[PDB]
């Protein structure tokens, strides 16, 4: 046999070349997996890996035909396609990637097992990241006085806790925090603060899109959560005002799917009671909402901290973590929306349980025309204005009666729905 | 005489290499057909069967260059053309093929006579898909709870069984099916047994992309679709309230016909009643319903049930089902049909031999027009309310008046309809 095709054979052995889905293939360089289209870098590594070879073997990868064969043996030989960004448990950096199983720093050739094509930007270092520092003894008094050690609060702390215990762990997260506080209440003080804590992955953005469609075209929005691992709703927008745009609806559920991957938790700050242009019943299964009932620069600016704050972190995904990710919506805390639900529970359609109870819905006004209970009109309106404070509530009312005017004629005007407190 | 040319020979002669009259060759690797979109992969075929020859014509087959001259002969040997999933009565596997019409499973080399460029992306295997275990036990439990075998469900429960079975999913299949029924009594349950038998061809959407016209645009469902087996609506609340698009039937003719392969069977399911843009000549032929009005846990997660349900589906497509994959319309339980089904049966254009009856109706008041049979306005709008109730049913026949009325010159309009329920 020929010499290239024992070299490239011994290349591949010690891998450093794999093949993906795309059909690209990706090189391990400079400690570092490179990815790319237009320059080819195989003959680059094959130029480079001659060191670690016998010296017959080498003094040949000099002439360029030589390591254009090789590459083109190389090429030929691979045929089964590999996954990347795996294992989301571990965090990568400029020198190694970190385990959150162990807390153990895998560097150099270790960090060849995983195939991670992103970094946090800045080298990695053991000291000071570690349970007990002066910095350790200085730090979570903010945390304390910003999150109020309270009982009733403690839960809201783990829940507050409990969206940094999933700000870096990319498994496709839907769901939506709202850090809800003031001006000088500590809110801001975290913010910025994860860019100290992990840099380059996070990004803060406007309304921007808040109140547009992700889909109107490739701008970089649509580009850059691909590989994000968090993001963080910026500014106050004040929808009461009159030029608001309100809310685009559904852009959350659109995100929601992975691809078109996504791993970028999305956390808005409002100092308001934001409005929505509509309410779907899966809104609440998504949107979480955390307080701050409370109310020296420079030292975080310098990232003494980075990683200082990381220990707790870590500890905060040892709690609560380990096992799940998952995050419990609580719409309860959220106003505007504990309407909905209460009108829901008072207010069912038509289920198969009514057809015997239309014979007593007869005697409660309820009309059996069409098959179906029809109470006239205005008398639910009476009947809800009676049950309710109107107001602000009964343009609401009249809000979802304008979106669900069951009306079979124009002249017969009727509700297909049934009161519950009717029974 | 040639060395490379006796290589070729052989390599032709083990069929491997397939041409598939589109400029592209497939190849037979990794116990897998593949395309040649991508990168060819003739010359990894090659050094990959490299083994299965004598030393003499192996040890010369590592030049890239001979490769290549291996591969340009090759090329020039096929004249020939094949076609690609002929077969509708197998289901790949990952690392084989499931036979249907009689029941077996190859794997390997037994299965390269089957051309199929699809798998369900998982490995099929013996065990746990044989019967006798507590796995098919829940299973027969809750399929005859949440479809009991009662007269009034008889028909229900075949019709539900005819259409899991209705995918052979091997050919272009219309009559797209309906179901209708309570929510939350286990018909929901249903879509994920089916995720995990059939895998990555199944594919579900909701009411998106739906109530418009699919084919503007280069959409990526149309895109996908043309290699897929099963796809189908999920279930949602119709969008009759207001505010809300309408179902297009040109849609439904556009999807009912292979694109210019649409081998997947439609089903629209959902709990609300829903409503109708238009209606014309045989769309009730391509609509059938199954009522589902009758009314585990973690086992689903684990997909546990995964297997078998291939038996139940397998039995059904033995019960009955074999002659053919022909669909029957149910359109008398749904709305707009009942009285367009009457008037079609009420009303019929008028022929030669209905001329002379014409003096019967000249009796009923009715004028001729034109020198020819026809039914004058405004003598049968009352003649309409005696049959059928002014307050439903009014909607309907002005919108058929303002649709079809062959409107004549001023005080001439004519209808070439009689009633054959007065004669």
């Amino acid at each position: 046999g020929n010499k290239l095709f024992n070299i490239a054979q011994r290349i591949l052995d010690t891998n450093s070349v794999l093949l993906t889905e795309r059909g690209d293939h990706i090189v391990w360089i400079n400690n570092s997996w490179k990815f790319n289209s237009e320059e080819p870098l195989i003959t680059k590594l094959i130029l480079s890996i001659r060191h670690q070879l016998p010296k017959e073997y080498s003094s040949e990868l000099l002439c360029p035909r030589k390591r254009k064969t090789v590459e083109a043996n190389i090429r030929d030989m691979l045929v089964d396609s590999v996954e990347t960004d795996t294992y989301p448990d571990k965090l990568p950096f400029k020198n190694g990637v970190l385990d959150l199983v162990d807390g153990m720093f895998y560097s150099g050739d270790d960090a060849k097992k995983y195939t991670c094509t992103v970094s946090t930007g800045f080298k990695f270092d053991d000291t000071k990241f570690v349970e007990d520092s002066p910095e350790m003894e200085e730090l979570m008094n903010i945390i304390n006085d910003i999150q109020p050690l309270t009982d009733e609060n403690k839960k809201n702390r783990e829940l507050y806790e409990k969206t940094l215990s999933s700000c870096l762990c990319g498994a496709t997260k839907g769901c939506l925090t709202f850090f809800f506080g003031e001006t000088a209440t500590g809110k801001s003080t975290t913010k910025r603060l994860l860019k100290s804590a992990i840099g380059d992955l996070f990004v803060e953005t406007g309304q921007t899109i808040l109140t547009d469609v992700l889909d109107k075209g490739p701008n970089p929005f649509i580009a850059n959560m691909h590989l994000k691992r968090s993001v963080f709703c910026s500014e106050l927008p004040d929808f009461a005002c009159s030029g608001s745009k309100k809310i685009r609806s559904d852009n959350i559920k659109k995100l929601t799917e992975p691809c078109v991957r996504n791993h970028a938790t999305i956390i808005i700050d409002t100092n308001y009671k934001p409005v929505f242009d509509r309410i779907d019943n899966a809104l609440m299964r998504r949107i979480a909402v955390v307080r701050f009932r409370t109310h020296l620069d420079g030292k975080i600016q310098n990232n003494r901290y980075r990683f200082a704050f990381l220990y707790l972190l870590v500890k905060w995904y040892k709690k609560y973590h380990i096992p799940i990710m998952k995050l419990y919506p609580t719409p309860e805390e959220i106003p505007d929306f504990a309407f909905y639900l209460k009108i829901g529970t008072l207010l069912v359609s038509s289920s198969v349980k009514h057809i015997p109870l239309m014979t007593d819905l007869s005697k409660k006004g309820y009309i059996l025309y069409d098959n179906v209970v029809t109470l006239p009109l205005t008398t639910f309106q009476q009947k809800i204005s009676k049950y309710f404070n109107s107001r602000l509530f009964g343009h609401d009312i009249e809000s979802f009666i304008n979106r669900h005017k069951k009306f079979a004629n124009v002249s017969d005007e009727y509700l297909q729905y049934i009161f519950i407190e009717d029974i």
